DNA sequence: GTGAGTACA
DNA sequence: CGTTCTATGTGTACTCAC
DNA sequence: ATAGAACG
């Protein structure tokens, strides 16, 4: 286990030092499009894991862009890994911490977004709400009845409240 | 080289 | 009848027949 | 959020 003011200094040094390895040459991830989710994302006081959503620029990247990836100058050993979700652990100081990661289009951003920042009871609660509305929300979209549906929403406020609740900061969201 | 059962969210 | 307790979901990556 | 069931 690891602090929020622990959390925040990793989080902020991998910062500089994230890309991923493509066919040689290795393309730089752009930080402006990396973002702190669970835990750290709710600014709780303690902190299990380190959980981050990269957003790809296009599909196809999708094969490349979690299983040959790179930190700059630090050490680390994978246990997992696939297009979207790569579990690492860390070497840091003395410490062993463990890093999850995953990723979404900049079409699903929110959505990711909120599905990644939990907590755990607020995704199991808020589901529901909708399942008796027979639609489903999941990590990419949301749906009904096998097609989605299309919402006129860029920031994850508008979709939440596009999904008709109440909006809240990470910190108490439950 | 399609398809159920599990691990960990 | 009001207060309170409780239940509630679903995808990714893996394994192991076939 | 939401509704049903257990309890005064
Ligand atoms: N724990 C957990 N998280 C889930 C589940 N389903 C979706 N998630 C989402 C919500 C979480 O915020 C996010 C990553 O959660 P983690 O397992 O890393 O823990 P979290 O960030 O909530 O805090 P923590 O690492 O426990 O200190 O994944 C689930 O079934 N269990
Ligand atoms: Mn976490
Ligand atoms: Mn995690």
């Amino acid at each position: 286990m690891l602090t929020l003011i622990q959390g925040k200094k990793i989080v902020n040094h991998l910062r500089s030092r994230l890309a991923f390895e493509y066919n040689g040459q290795l393309i730089k991830i752009l930080s402006k499009n990396i973002v702190a989710v669970g835990s750290l994302r709710r600014e709780e006081k303690m902190l299990n894991d380190v959980d981050l959503l990269i957003i790809v620029p296009e599909k196809k990247l999708l094969k490349h862009v979690l299983p040959n990836i790179r930190i700059k100058g630090l050490s680390f050993s994978v246990k997992v890994c696939g297009e979207r979700k790569c579990v690492l652990f860390i070497e840091w100081e003395k410490k062993t911490y463990q890093l999850d990661l995953f990723t979404a289009l900049a079409e699903e951003k929110p959505y990711a977004i909120f599905f990644f920042t939990g907590p755990v009871s607020y995704l199991i609660r808020i589901r529901a709400a909708l399942k008796k509305k027979n639609y489903k929300l999941n990590q990419y979209g949301l749906f009904k009845n096998q097609t989605l549906v299309p919402l006129k929403i860029t920031t994850e406020k508008e979709l939440i409240k596009e999904l008709g609740f109440t909006y809240r900061i990470p910190k108490k969201r439950l």
